[PDB]
């Protein structure tokens, strides 16, 4: 005969996105409409004593 | 008289296959129908995240 013995299957390890500690550096906000806009952009104002 | 003193066997250490710590490395199992197989055989799975 021609035994055969146990066979095996690769498990996978579950990373995610805040789970790793580059998200610290990420600031991710959900936005449903992101398709929508064009861009987005900030002003800030600066006087100088 | 060619006198003759004591007389010394040859005493000896047993081994044992378990005994090594070479054995370690081995996985120690008995298959009394061993003669009659040709080859074994183990399929891996695996899938690349």
């Amino acid at each position: 005969f021609e035994a055969i013995f146990g066979t095996f299957c690769n498990r996978l390890e579950w990373v995610y996105f805040l789970t790793s500690g580059l998200a610290a550096a990420a600031h991710a906000i959900k936005f449903h409409d992101l398709n929508k806009l064009t861009t987005g952009k900030m002003l800030f104002h600066v006087q100088v004593p």
